[PDB]
């Protein structure tokens, strides 16, 4: 039956990087469980709009007092809840998702299971930097297919990006390889983006503006290469507008990104019936959001390999007590209700730089 | 956790109308509880392509072999276990949908949770066939807006549109009116049924081929009367495709036509995403299916009223032990895990035609 | 003058290949001939939507009741006495494909010849399965090539596609050579599927969903091999929203799928208005299909070559008595009077597991 | 079996109207039969491209020789062996539709029934000209009205157009109303036709030029009473692009005008396929091509009246034996095999300009 959700508390940690990345966590209290959810906005506006400052105060001044106290059907009811406020929809993701993880919990049943997943495991590949040339490129790639990682995504820009993907592709022929063109790119580079149509990369992610969907869609009509969208596709609306518009044949999916579990599931279902896939995308998460990502990645529509690579190649300690090891490109699911992982509340405590408690 | 199938029933029971109708129920046992649904094929494809012989033959003798005996972490994973197999989406349905009722009374929880609806009601329409003449027509419509409806839907044809319309919108100039064209005509008819958008209809329904999209998109182009699909769209990428070509504004969704809840919600979904509605379609179910789509309505891009009108308009006596009758409009989610129905097992033996029970 | 339709006869063969294939035939009496028709639906929906049970349930229980006993003038009024029921074009065209023949023997004319047809021999191609390898493909290719096939056919999926195809285009780069993709892709693999433009094949045989145009016209666009489609043309109408939309550039025209001869010349003709040929599928039929399909390939659009390969590849034995072989890739037509073939009642006999007999 | 044609005779006859009007008739013979058909090119070349001198050179010159002493499976062969030579559709339907009828008659079958339809009766229009006034144009429609036609065609003119329209839909709110613009417009005209749209016409035929299809396309975006083509559709791929670019909704099918009976079933079944009607037009024809029209009217896409009234309305005394007189709309099919028509050749005699002989 329903859940009241009696308690949130807002931790900020403060984990070093194996110097520091920021993580603010969500845990809401409810039935004698617990959910907790990971926000992925920065302390600065960098990968997208949203701020760490900006995210807490709505939550503590506005999704909270919303909620606090209520009793609801299933996390869809505490999304409705929160009401009309203009995006932020990472801000709205860490009460939803953290949501999620509480009703599935309440149950007994792992978070993929409830989404309509089905998979014990999901692929994964990597996302490298710029490196110095060519060679350095070849041998870094090199390491990461030798640990058998499904999918290798290089960082470009111009003018270096012909040349890292047409060394990699004749070391590496047959693995599936990609670009993240990090908005680097205007519509006047279309010549020379063309000229990685022949390296057959599975896809150029996010060559244009971080918000723009209409110039993808003119940039997409003059090379082979299909486009990914990250940042334009904030909601399944979104999807719907990219995808018929033609303004990419594949959307790298972030759960935080477009507000959450059953949003993504919504996206995730608008590309399918587009015949355009979703592969999950990464945002340097804790084992938290790194536990709502596998959980999303089961989903049938999930036919690239996602940035979900191994945590320890982020942290020398994570913040779950759970390891979340990938091994031949595939990372298996975290056993156990909601999320399938549990955080470390000693070593927690030891890099909590903020902490608060929200009652009714 | 995980529910294994132990065996299912095949019923089919010959109900008598408020002549008689044949209703094919699949009933799917394991972990202690059952899970109910109802076919929406007939004896000859009438509706629809599907028949009863055919779905029986394709259960009994395909889709209950592969999954009995098997054990499922969801619907989903059901559904999964029958992709093979071309269309049949009725057929498939009622696996599908016994088996979304089976899993949530395993989990305790009402069917509409699960697929994220909050409502505790569903607002319902009434369809009135050809009167015969304007007057009756106005007098029968005048009854069903004093019961509280909260859309009239008239059936029309060749030679019957215009005239019952301007007098229906005249008697009511404000109330949500609708027509069915039963795929009764052409494109020949465009400025026949042009001559409707003076009176404001919500839409008409599928007044072209009953299996087309293109022609309607053709359609739409010439007059200014939103188009409703029914059979033609069967699915979530028929949906997209419904949309996109401008085939339609709104759906009319039926369940087992698309091949249940799973692929329904995610037709609600792909509307929504287009901000475009749905709204909950009849096919003279007994209680089970009539209940199966009141939970189904209770997702919020239902913003049309459905047909799930009360269950004594159809049956002297119905399958189930619960009442679903609807008050001013308003039809309640009956109460209790999944369909929240219950099969009265003495009666439903007094109406038994044949019955049958498969094990692994 | 007019036919009656005295009596009809469904006999159900379980044919060994050289396990087995069943084969539905009806046999239509009347004015001291008859006509024999065969099913192409499946015991189970693999290739497309209709079952044996499905078909056969309609035959005797819709389709046989309105015309036996009844008088006609044409096949044409035949179709047009079975009502208008959604769907089951296969269970449709046995009772129409028979009325042809048993039309044609009342007259004592060859079917070709009342369908329009001129020809005495149709070509003929072959299509294989996927082979271990690059090499095995070759070889394969070339036992048939030394028969004089005029097209190969190679099956494909991913990735498993452009090796046999590179492969057989070198060993023969003069061939007529084509690829049933077999509904294994999604838009997704667009790139991929573009990478076989090199190797001039005829035609990539409907790659993407079994009922689609939209996605098809979208491929089409982006690479230069034309598109066939088979499953998803089931009507003449079918056929012109396809070539409107640009789905396709040729039609693999089988006879039952879009409903019987009268469609499929409707087909052939709406194909041909627009510019697209059409060739002639198989069904892996006994000599009764295999005779029709060779009739109807007499029409001048079949401009490439069809799948009616030599009976003996197929069966150690066939229903008829007549043979029915290509040599040099060239298909004779069977003299005498409707298909020109004649079952050997003594041989079906020993395979025959259902028979039932149906008067007035 | 085949048919060999030993001979032909062209009779050209000066046919007293009720002044006189040249009929051109080809006459093959063969097996015992005769096949006849009539000429519908004029002295001058003011309907279409095609004259007497022209046609009667081309038959004498080329078409008779290739036919003469050859043996025959169908028409379509007949046709196929004139196949080299362009244009000249009329003085080819001349020999095709003799060989109808020769061929027909060899299996003593009713042309109708060879062609697909199964109709004993078809639905007739008229045709006013031009009227001094609207009380004028009114009283004729109320004499035609009254006789029973099914459609009401007005001609019209710049400056005669909606006066005659409104004074005769004021006057008969519910008939068939239809209008020949006989291509005396332009697209400057646009706004005047536009002023026709109140009126519900059937369709204006052939508004803009008389070879043209394009600027009847842009004609039809500007207005929204449907387009009807005549000239311009010569040939099925002529139906095909007409109705693919949206230059009309509906096709005047003259059997003579696109090269015979063959090539007509082709125009009806391409605009079939697009839900588009066809209906018969006239050329004042004697017996002979009236009934050759109203055989071919039989087909199910003929579902607008045709040019086919009363042979009495014409001629003071016909050329064939039998009377083709309409009653209350409907031209009864005569009885017969072929066009079950038959030459009164003492009468014919008398009125015989010019007659000659030809064999191999």
């Amino acid at each position: 039956r329903m859940f009241k959700i009696e308690a949130a508390e807002i931790v900020v940690a403060r984990l070093p990087l194996k110097t520091h990345k920021v993580v603010p966590l969500l845990i809401l209290h409810g039935e004698g469980v617990q959910g907790v959810a990971e926000g992925t906005m920065e302390a600065r506006p960098m990968y997208r709009e949203e701020t760490i400052a900006g995210a807490l105060d709505l939550l503590r001044g506005t999704f909270l007092p919303a909620i606090l106290g209520q009793t609801f059907a299933n996390p869809e009811a505490v999304s409705d809840a929160l009401g009309s406020y203009r995006g932020n929809r990472m801000a709205r993701a860490m009460v939803e998702m953290a949501a999620w993880d509480l009703w599935a919990r309440t149950l007994g049943v792992p978070l993929c299971t409830l989404l309509g997943g089905h998979k014990e495991q999901v692929e994964v590949g990597v996302s490298l930097g710029i490196q110095a040339d060519e060679q350095a490129t070849v041998d870094l790639v090199r390491r990461h297919v030798e640990q058998g990682y499904r999918r290798i995504k290089l960082k470009i820009k111009p003018g270096w990006d012909v040349q890292p993907v047409r060394a990699t592709r004749e070391a590496f022929p047959d693995i599936r390889l990609t670009v993240d063109a990090n908005s680097a790119y205007t519509l006047a580079d279309a010549g020379r983006l063309r000229q990685l149509d022949e390296y057959d990369l599975t896809y150029i992610e996010q060559p244009l503006a971080w918000d723009d969907l209409v110039d993808h869609a003119e940039l997409a009509r003059r090379i082979r290469t299909p486009l990914c969208l990250d940042e334009s596709v904030a909601s399944a609306s979104d999807a719907r507008k990219a995808l018929a518009l033609g303004a990419g044949g594949v959307i790298n999916l972030k759960v935080a990104r477009v507000g959450g579990h059953a949003e993504s599931r919504r996206v995730h279902d608008v590309a399918q019936s587009f015949g355009a896939p979703v592969w999950c995308g990464g945002m340097l998460e804790s084992g938290i959001g790194r536990a709502h990502n596998i959980h999303l990645s089961c989903l049938s529509n999930f036919r690239l390999p996602g940035d979900t690579s191994s945590a320890s190649r982020y942290w020398e300690r994570d913040l779950i007590q759970e390891p979340l090891e990938a091994v031949d490109g595939l990372m298996p699911v975290p056993q156990g209700p909601g999320t399938g992982v549990t955080l470390d509340r000693e070593f927690l405590a030891t890099v909590t730089e903020a902490q608060e408690e929200h009652r009714a």
